């Protein structure tokens, strides 16, 4: 069996094997990548996703969301509080001030410390989800926005066509902006390119122990638990490293820097921070070995996970006994 320990492996392809996209995720998993729940994969010289950075500031952030923290230091929960529209350009501002700014520090390890050490006694402020893509047009390698869909994945592998369309988007992150444990929708696989600025921190948890991490945040969060049987799917709890090494859970980190994709696989739950002032694009995408995660996916039918449409098919067409209950909880 390959990558029998799940480590997080990173990936050089030539730009030859760069052109098709599909066959590179299954030679990733050739390989064992998946057992981590997380590859980095790091394009070749040649390639770029857009000439310049130049012109993005007119980008709105329609709802940039405060991500104000409760608990204690390494176990806590955010909540996103609305803030006013603002563009790209009066974020990155904002990002760059005294106030959000990336502190003085020595290395990536220093910054990580001062993350865990002091992020929730601040409350950064995040663009997420904003529907759009910063790839040229023309740029025919990895391109979010020119993926196969997920839909049409669906129909290839099980014949049945379906509603719902699978576009990338946008985010922009700050010093301090947090991403909560999760797996995707439907433990999709997810694809997130870092276009610009400074890095995102990582933490992943192999597939094949998600449980213990599910078992962990029951422990850790036991009203939320009781509240919802898929209360991670809300995207609210952190749990710091150094407590996931104290109760035994299986992880592994990485930094991502400026350039460089990751792809997260089916069923790894994962979690972290960005270091600065930064623009990444994401997207989920699904493959064969996708569909029986797809029919095992957890659901929260509880109100608060709120999804987008084209989750309703998936549901419906791979989980109907779950079908009645879920979409209850969508209205
Ligand atoms: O850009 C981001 O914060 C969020 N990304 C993920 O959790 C992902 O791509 O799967
Ligand atoms: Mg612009
Ligand atoms: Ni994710
Ligand atoms: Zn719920």
């Amino acid at each position: 069996a390959q990558n029998p320990n799940c480590n997080i492996m990173i990936f050089h392809p030539t730009k030859e094997e760069f052109n098709d996209f599909d066959k590179y995720i299954a030679y990733m998993e050739s390989q064992g990548a998946h057992r981590a729940g997380l590859a980095k994969i790091i394009p070749p010289k040649e390639w770029k996703a857009r000439e310049t950075y130049d012109n993005i500031s007119e980008i709105l952030i329609a709802t940039p969301l405060q991500q104000v923290a409760s608990g204690r230091a390494g176990v806590f929960t955010q909540y996103h509080k609305k803030k006013k529209a603002m563009t790209v350009g009066e974020y990155r501002h904002l990002a760059n001030s005294k106030k959000y700014q990336t502190p003085p520090h020595q290395n990536f390890e220093d910054l990580e410390r001062k993350y865990w050490k002091n992020r929730i006694y601040n409350s950064p402020i995040y663009g997420a989800d904003i529907s759009g893509s910063l790839f040229d047009e023309n740029t025919k390698q990895w391109n979010l926005g020119h993926l196969g869909t997920i839909q049409d994945l669906l129909e290839k592998e099980c014949g049945v066509v379906i509603e719902g369309v699978n576009t990338p988007y946008l985010y922009f992150g700050m010093w301090k902006t947090t991403f909560a444990w999760h797996t995707e929708d439907m433990d999709l696989y997810s694809i997130n390119y870092l276009h610009l600025g400074e890095p995102k921190t990582w933490y992943v948890v192999p597939p094949e122990h998600g449980q213990r991490l599910e078992r962990l945040a029951r422990e850790l969060f036991p009203g939320s638990s009781r509240g919802c049987g898929a209360f991670l799917r809300h995207k609210v709890a952190l749990i710091s490293p150094t407590v996931l090494k104290e109760n035994g859970i299986p992880f592994n980190r990485i930094t991502q820097e400026a350039g460089e994709f990751m792809v997260t696989f089916p069923y790894g739950y994962h979690a972290g921070f960005n270091h600065g002032f930064n623009c990444a694009e994401a997207i989920n995408f699904a493959t064969p070995r996708w569909i029986d995660y797809g029919k095992m996916a957890s659901q929260c039918s509880c109100g608060e996970a709120r999804v987008t449409f084209s989750m309703d098919a998936f549901v419906r067409i791979l989980q109907p006994e779950r079908y009645d209950l879920w979409k209850r909880g969508q209205d």
